[PDB]
């Protein structure tokens, strides 16, 4: 049994193109878990930009083609051979399609709205008797979880839902803000630093961000809470944090490009330092999973139960957090002893870990 396609009742929340938003729920009235993952897959930052988007992505701007169900997979599996820990919880998919990372309140970019209308509806589907929330997602996904997590967690306290306990999984969202290897004009998508899309992107969207980090930054930078490093300090929900040393998505946002064949030394120089800035950016974030591989995303794949850190298991070092966090108590000193944590990978190179996948 798969997850089933709800579209949202509220007919103002819409995707890029006017359709309606929605959400894949598979319920389990025996559980009182629930996963809500945060659909990944760029950002558009002005109108030829997403104009060029709707007609080589359409289904990241709009809900038409969405079939009505989907299998979960990875951490959305309900099968305990693919999901060993949480195959039992309630499972929701929200799919991306208001390329606005999540931050969204002619296109319309409504990201931020969107999820909390999904979590009003869910709290008439069962939500409302959930013991935990954990908000979960991809690359623009797991950005979307630091721009989101304590918003939905202060929505909860709000409607009077302050005992569901609200923790994040942000997987493949920790990017640096970094020197490109090479720079380009903002032109395209590929084309365009980090910092300045999202700069474009905040103003174009109306995005919004934690309220704690804007204050951190000056007024009409929060350009900066869309990095993790930044904002993570500042967030008041335990949030895990995956991240691949050396992310496909953080490669393209510094214009490398790799072939495959033996690489330039001013490119080795790069590869070599992104994944020394990443682990120092980790350093004091002790829910971290974060393998030497160069890959992108982990969490809904398949084969997520295959990857170790320090002879770690993904799914275990997440239940080991979510288990230790869930008892713990304002009394407790050491909240996560005894779990696993740091499993951030030391050595230098793409591969380097055996475990990676291909
Ligand atoms: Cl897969």
């Amino acid at each position: 049994e798969d997850l089933r396609l709800h579209l949202l009742l509220n007919t103002s929340v819409t995707c890029n193109d006017g359709s309606p938003a929605g959400y894949y729920l598979k319920e389990s009235r025996g559980s009182r878990r629930w996963l809500l993952f945060l659909e990944g897959g760029w950002y558009c930052f002005n109108r030829e930009n997403c104009d060029s988007r709707y007609d080589t992505m359409r289904r990241l701007m709009s809900s038409r083609d969405w079939p009505r169900t989907r299998t979960g997979t990875g951490i959305l599996s309900s099968q305990p051979e693919e999901n060993p820990y949480w195959w039992n919880a309630n499972m929701v998919f929200i799919p991306y399609c208001s390329s606005d990372v999540w931050s969204g309140a002619e296109y319309a970019f409504m990201g931020a709205l969107i999820i909390q209308e999904v979590v009003r509806e869910l709290l008439g589907r069962g939500l409302s008797g959930a013991k935990v929330l954990l908000l979960a997602g991809s690359s623009a996904g797991g950005t979307g979880v630091l721009l989101n997590v304590d918003r939905v967690a202060e929505q909860l306290e709000k409607l009077g839902y302050p005992a569901i306990q609200v923790r994040g999984l942000a997987d493949s969202g920790w990017f640096l803000d970094n020197k490109q290897y090479r720079h380009t004009d903002c032109v395209d998508t590929i084309t365009c630093a980090p910092t300045e899309a999202i700069r474009r992107g905040i103003r174009y969207w109306n995005g919004v961000v934690p309220e704690r980090c804007r204050r951190q930054f000056q007024e009409g930078e929060e350009w900066n809470c869309f990095f993790g490093y930044k904002v993570y300090p500042t967030l008041r929900s335990p949030v895990f944090v995956v991240q691949w040393l050396f992310d496909e998505a953080q490669l393209t946002v510094d214009n490398v490009h790799l072939t495959g064949q033996p690489v330039q030394e001013g490119l080795r120089l790069y590869i070599q330092n992104l994944g020394r800035e990443l682990r120092h950016t980790l350093k004091d974030v002790p829910a971290s999973f974060a393998p030497a591989c160069l890959s992108h995303e982990i969490i809904i794949r398949s084969h997520w139960t295959d990857v170790q850190v320090k002879g770690t298991s993904l799914p275990r070092a997440l239940h080991c957090w979510d288990r230790s966090l869930h008892d713990s108590h304002k009394a407790s000193k050491t909240p996560l002893k005894g779990c696993p944590v740091h499993l951030v990978d030391s050595c230098p190179w793409p591969h380097c870990n055996p475990s990676c996948p291909t």
